[PDB]
């Protein structure tokens, strides 16, 4: 594997951010609430190191610069996130990433998910 001696096995001497995109990227819609949607995902196999949290990006535009893209930081190292108060009949692009004690990594391909539609005056 590599060349080097061993002695002070007091953990790692250095960490390497997750330079790999997440897996199990799915985007569903809330039951009853069209303006609300749930985004699930899973940690990458590489996982050069450990995990502490995740970040999701979403914006009406797709060609827009990450700068414009909003940052939805997830707490409790959660693998799922919910976004309410959104627009209907509009193509929204979502992105999921993995960040650890060190930092964040590369974002996955833009997930195009067409928002649902309100069917019936009843909801709840």
């Amino acid at each position: 594997g590599s060349s080097g001696s061993s002695g002070t096995a007091h953990g790692t001497t250095f960490e390497l951010v997750p330079t790999s995109p997440p897996k199990d990227v799915t985007v569903v819609s809330k039951e009853g609430k069209p303006k609300t949607i749930i985004v699930n995902w899973q940690p990458p196999s590489e996982a050069n190191g450990k995990i502490t949290g995740y970040i999701i990006y979403y914006s009406t535009d797709v060609n827009a610069e990450i700068h414009d893209w909003v940052i939805e930081p997830v707490v409790g190292n959660r693998l799922t996130h919910q976004i309410q108060e959104l627009t209907l009949d509009t193509p929204y692009y979502f992105k999921i990433q993995a960040r650890n004690s060190k930092g964040m990594g590369p974002m996955s391909e833009a997930v195009q998910f067409r928002t649902p539609k309100a069917s019936g005056p009843s909801s709840g």
